[PDB]
C-alpha cells in the first residue's frame, strides 16, 4: 500500500536511468543531428525517459498506467524504427527486461 507514481519515479525510472544502456533514451531522438528525415513521420508519438522524468516531476500523469504506457511506447518506437538485431534494439530489449522486472514488484 504505497503510491505507484512514487514507485515509478524513485525505483523504476531511477534503476533504468542508471543503466549502462540508458544514454540513447535519456532525451528525444534528435533526427536533425542524426540525419533521419523519416523518423518523425514514421513515429507518431515520440517518447524518451527524459520526457517521462519531466512528466513524473511535473504532475502530468493521470495515473500510473499512463506512465507505464509511455515507457512501453519508447520501447516499441525503437523496435518500429530500427531493424531487429541493431544495437539500439538490443539495448532497448535489455532496458525492457529490467523495466518489466521492476514493474512486477509494484505496490497496490
Ligand atoms: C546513432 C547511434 C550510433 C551508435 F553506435 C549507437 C547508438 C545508440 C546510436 O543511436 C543514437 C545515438 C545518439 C542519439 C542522440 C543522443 C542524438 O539522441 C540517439 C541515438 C538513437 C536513439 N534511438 C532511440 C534510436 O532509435 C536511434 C536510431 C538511430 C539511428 C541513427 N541512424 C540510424 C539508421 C539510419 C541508417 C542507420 N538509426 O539512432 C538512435
Amino acid at each position: 500500500q504505497t503510491n505507484q507514481l512514487q514507485y515509478l519515479l524513485r525505483v523504476v525510472l531511477k534503476t533504468l536511468w542508471k543503466h549502462q544502456f540508458a544514454w540513447p533514451f535519456q532525451q528525444p531522438v534528435d533526427a536533425v543531428k542524426l540525419n533521419l528525415p523519416d523518423y518523425y513521420k514514421i513515429i507518431k508519438t515520440p517518447m524518451d525517459m527524459g520526457t517521462i522524468k519531466k512528466r513524473l516531476e511535473n504532475n502530468y500523469y493521470w495515473n500510473a498506467q499512463e506512465c507505464i504506457q509511455d515507457f512501453n511506447t519508447m520501447f516499441t518506437n525503437c523496435y518500429i524504427y530500427n531493424k531487429p538485431g541493431d544495437d539500439i534494439v538490443l539495448m532497448a530489449e535489455a532496458l525492457e527486461k529490467l523495466f518489466l522486472q521492476k514493474i512486477n514488484e509494484l505496490p497496490t
